[PDB]
């Protein structure tokens, strides 16, 4: 099924302590601890880096060695276990960075997987219920359940058989030296795992194949299991969590609203564990940290998306940013354009944090705005705030080559709800906690009756725990079927971004373009351009959305045929887009439908501006000409602009006609076709002032 | 586009107050009071009825003919108030008609006389306020109902001509507003009578919302078997559902089949009953629990579960009173001792002023004559009246099922185990919690400060289940096999989308015993005497797969003769068998190994294969092999003594339908074959 370096593998038998879990470091922590405690001295660094491999009754006459004969190693080896086990149940097993996405990826490759641990059945079962990794494997094999343990090839001969596997089907992961000869000499795809210890000569020439951690055997196996498709709508998050953080630098419409979605769905196989967003909006913050999730919905399909693991963080809070700008692998900047300036300050600190701390891996940073060289905007604003900052030329310089800077394009109409409309939804849904907490108390008791399994012992402490989760649970029952509604966006799933990262070749509601520029052009032209040509219309004709508008018969069918006149240009010019046109074009015409909140102003803002040569509006017009294709509706679109102009914002008809034959003159038509297209569009302009 | 009794339909317009919910009824009262308690003479009955689906402004000038702004004000406050105790009232069906309509792609809105501040605080208190694109109120239309402006208004901002769209409505001056508008008007009697004038007028009446509901579902498109990660639905209907034992199927098969319902609603609560108090009190302090699915490391979270003692009398009332489905998960153990339950139930649901769905969950060849026999029974006993037993047994629809899907039950020492390791993490996040919303925000300081209020004690209870986001209840382990095959017969079963319907399910029964269960067990004795405790790896050794593929050919070729009609298809069934034992390793084999005499029996999946090859001269050498594993099993793992194990085999084989001459001869190579696995 799975093909790893022209071998077929059917199988994964993992080792646990040392390759799945850092327990090998924690049994080193906790070894000092427990010396500290009891002879006073503390077990040095180098002496456990030297018993590493060896026995426990080797290890104990190396201690007698150096710290005398009467040393008392088995007390200390059993304190330090009691630590371990301490430390493991309340703060959990600690994970190898990568793991989870390892076993996602062979697990979804329809692998049979199996650990092949040297603990026992009942400790080895514990662990890998509390790292929430069992689910994974089909059978466990153990030490215990062996004639002859590592180095001896038995127990992963059995693993293997257990799986109805040959050993040569399987991949097998280990990190000591025992254990490598163990799944080596049973003839399975040995790969080495550096764990503490730098593995020997003997190791590496054993080894089919070795890596420095998990995160280097992950970027291995991404060559050779799939990209994920596009996620369509309603379409689950997965459920398996990385050890990977991200950053929404605004939690605003189009932040909460569709990034999240992105953030959310990640690669397929595992999802960010926290996605850290930032406003200065308090009662947003309070309210998702109060929920500890909020909710998108698409109205079109009464749909209500739980966006989960969610840290709304205050935008002035300093602490708190950083936080983001250090921990966070991929950080969304998705602020207005009248925001940057005055933001490129704290993202010039949070960069500056990241420069200082011992952040290690290169942030991914997506520029989010509807703008045309968005991106050369924040790098102008962050390169001043760099300087300001630090005074240092050389390390300002240093901060803006070691980051991936994405431009990105973005097709999604989001809302963000009003604080009123949030205040009337957290009183009504407060309303049903205290009238789900007046009937959680009539229940009332808890009892476990003559089980005649558990002892009476165990029998008496699930009476406990079952009594403390009722307590701190059922007041949140309601979540169940509640959801903290904050957005409603529109069903648009692709975003393109600027194609370099290595953290985007997997991010499946990503697509990577080598160059934004053709997407870009796109989006003006049969997008923006469209929008602004229009709500030139539905302004004139007296309506106060664009939303409602589209009632008139007149104004919707301006809309479905400017649209197919601009993407028959654009079929011409970028048939490689071809998908993209249909796509996006029938996705503005629903978006439209019902686009009541945002207004006509902000679309149909300077108009004289929008209708030059190289523009969205006048482009298009001189691309079908050229081809010999039809643009009545986008003549009609280009004098409604002119008309918008000198009506609302009160500019002379003179100025109009003086801009206009001078972005005629530029474009590269044929003297006659230029005259020609001066003399209509006039027309047009005198027409619709009666 | 949906096409509704012939005519197209792109939109549908519904009227709030007496057609969505009851608050005709409730502002009936108020008014009566607010009358009361300020000018001292209550309103009439003839005003009121007069002022049903009229806007405020519209029943000042009515009240100001016969004889108002001081008074309604005070009837709101009185509505509202009742409204945030008791919840509103939902006329039931309504959730359920939304969702069809909303999926059929069609243009939905609201047309209510109420205020704007009034509609909206209902319609997010029901939850119904996502399924319409815009609403019209009676505050920005001028002439209000009787006058169509207000179903005009509500189909030009939908973007359609208001003959394209479907209009809801319960009063009678509404109705005509409806009807003027020029539009498929629907009436649904709430609190009057309907007139000649108005069911004239109306195109198709309806006595309550869910009549409707029937009659739209037959243009609603069924949706097919679902996939395994696919989601249930988000919207709950008002229809409870029941299952008569939380165990491997009931909890881990069921659960499922009715969290998917129909697809386009999902029941309000399921209510499983279960004599296990570590699992009742586990689910209902988690809230949900979770069927793993290990194939493919999935976990399917289950909500809206209230899990019952089976004792408890008031609770099993409770669930076969109130439940549209029931579904009986017990062992034929049980059925004679919880019949007695089925029967209080089935009699407090008659003596309750919708038929009941009863599906028999059970791996017996005639299930259903065995409950039906236990249950006539009961009732007579109780009721002591032959009259109203014979209209319950013939009332509800009581189908066979066949139930494929490999199911297992956590043991009662990892359950513990779990709730352990789950309980430490909860107790180290209560630390991790240790210890104002500033700054006008478009809000006055009043409702700032009020908003602090409520996230200030929201967060006090739901910050300590915030772990529940990662944390999932694991209870079951299961392949992934989706379809249920139910007996024809029960309307709702049609809607169903797990449920496949067949006729002939009595022939499906009896291969499924011999050819499934009847392989699954033998195995499973020759498994478990060899040391393997999963079916999974057990299917691993090559002995034990080739003496299951060994068997199925001695069972097939048996049934073959016995159903020549069915022997095209045995080939498909005996490798889908195959196909989910290979990596069944969450599957133990002393859950498969269960009652080895039970199984053992003369018309049971082990002993009935033997015959029909004996009769026919066919061979059944394998057959005999797992009869005397099945003996071995039961007086080495389960201990029941050695010459009770003889007095059984020795009284099936006199039950067996052959010759005296192949009865001595099956037990002289029987018996024989079973000192030879000891000895
Ligand atoms: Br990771
Ligand atoms: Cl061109
Ligand atoms: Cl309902
Ligand atoms: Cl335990
Ligand atoms: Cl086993
Ligand atoms: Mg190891
Ligand atoms: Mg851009
Ligand atoms: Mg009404």
């Amino acid at each position: 099924v799975l093909i790893f370096h022209g071998k077929p593998v059917h199988g994964a038998i993992f080792d646990m302590d040392g390759t799945m879990f850092d327990t090998e470091r924690l049994r080193f922590q906790t070894l000092q601890q427990a010396s500290q405690e009891l002879i006073g001295q503390e077990f040095s660094h180098e002496y456990l880096m030297q018993c590493l491999g060896l026995s426990a009754t080797t290890a104990e006459k190396l201690a007698q060695r150096l710290y005398g004969v009467d040393v008392p190693y088995k007390e200390i080896r059993k304190r330090a276990d009691e630590m371990e086990l301490e430390h493991i149940r309340k703060h959990g097993v600690p994970i190898k960075k990568g793991l989870v996405q390892v076993l996602e990826r062979l697990r979804k490759s329809g692998l049979r997987m199996a650990v092949a641990t040297s603990s026992r059945r009942a400790i080895a079962e514990e662990y890998l219920i509390n790292a929430n990794v069992y689910k994974f494997f089909d059978v466990i094999t153990c030490g215990d359940e062996v004639e002859q343990g590592k180095p001896h090839p038995e127990i992963f001969l059995k693993a293997a058989s257990q799986l109805h596997l040959d050993a040569n089907q399987c991949l097998m992961f280990e990190d000591s030296e025992n254990g490598l000869t163990s799944a080596h000499t049973s003839k399975g795809l040995t790969i080495l795992l550096k764990d503490i210890k730098e593995p020997n000569d003997e190791m590496l020439e054993k080894a089919h194949f070795y890596y420095d951690q998990m995160y280097d055997f992950l970027t291995d196996l991404d060559q050779f299991i799939p990209v994920m498709d596009m996620p369509e709508m309603q379409e689950p998050f997965p459920q398996s969590l990385n050890q990977l953080t991200v950053g929404i630098h605004g939690f605003g419409a189009i932040g909460g609203g569709y990034i999240a979605q992105i953030l959310s769905h990640w690669d397929g196989y595992t999802k960010p564990k926290r996605i850290i967003a930032s406003t200065r909006n308090s009662l947003f913050r309070e309210a998702v940290n109060a929920f500890g999730t909020y909710s998108i919905r698409y109205g079109q399909f009464s749909y209500d998306e739980r966006i989960e693991n969610m840290s709304i963080v205050d935008s002035d809070n300093e602490q708190q940013m950083l936080e983001m700008y250090t921990h966070s692998s991929l950080i969304a900047l998705c602020l207005p354009e009248q925001a940057i300036e005055s933001e490129s300050k704290i993202i010039a600190k949070g960069l500056y944090a990241r420069f200082n701390s011992q952040c290690i891996e290169p942030l991914t940073f997506l520029i989010i705005l509807n703008k045309v060289g968005a991106k050369y905007l924040v790098m102008k604003h962050l390169k001043e705030a760099l300087l300001e900052l630090t005074n240092d030329e050389d390390v300002t310089e240093h901060i803006l080559k070691e980051h991936y800077f994405c431009d990105t394009v973005v097709n999604r109409m989001v809302s963000k709800l009003s604080n009123q409309n949030l205040y009337r939804q957290l009183r009504i849904k407060h309303n049903f906690l205290e009238q789900h907490l007046e009937d959680v108390e009539q229940e009332d008791q808890i009892e476990i009756e003559d089980c005649n399994k558990l002892t009476p012992d165990q029998l008496n402490q699930a009476s406990i725990y079952v009594d403390n989760m009722r307590r701190n649970f059922q007041p949140g029952h309601i979540l169940q079927s509640m959801d903290l509604i904050l957005f409603h966006s529109e069903t648009d799933m692709p975003i393109y971004v600027e194609k370099g990262s290595p953290l985007l070749e997997k991010l499946r509601q990503v697509v990577l373009v080598d160059q934004i520029t053709d997407i870009q052009l796109i989006k003006n032209r049969l997008w923006n351009g469209v929008h602004a040509m229009l709500a030139w219309y539905a302004s004139l004709m007296g309506y106060e959305s664009i939303g409602v508008a589209m009632g008139d018969h007149l104004v919707k069918a301006f809309a479905e045929n400017l649209i197919a006149e601009v993407k028959q240009g654009l079929a011409i010019v970028l048939p490689n887009y071809a998908k993209d046109l249909d796509r996006m074009s029938q996705s503005f015409l629903d978006s439209c439908e019902y686009a009541f909140k945002d207004p006509c102003q902000r679309v149909a803002r300077d108009p004289l501006r929008k209708l030059n040569h190289n523009e969205r509006v006048m482009a298009s017009i001189a691309v079908n000409i050229r081809h010999d294709l039809p643009y009545k509706n986008l003549l009609k679109g280009a004098a409604l602009g002119y008309a918008y102009a000198i009506q609302f914002l009160e500019i002379e008809e003179t100025k109009a006609v003086e801009h206009l034959q001078q972005q005629i003159q530029n474009l590269d038509l044929s003297t006659a076709q230029r005259r020609q297209l001066e003399a209509e569009l006039v027309q047009l302009i005198q027409y619709l002032f009666s």
